[PDB]
């Protein structure tokens, strides 16, 4: 519920952990 991963998610991946794709970033607990 946090969209501190530092990535986005654009392209629809994240490389974070237990981070959710949240176009357009991601998106962890």
């Amino acid at each position: 519920g946090l969209p501190v991963c530092g990535e986005t998610c654009t392209l629809g991946t994240c490389y974070t952990q237990g981070c959710t794709c949240s176009w357009p970033i991601c998106k962890r607990n």
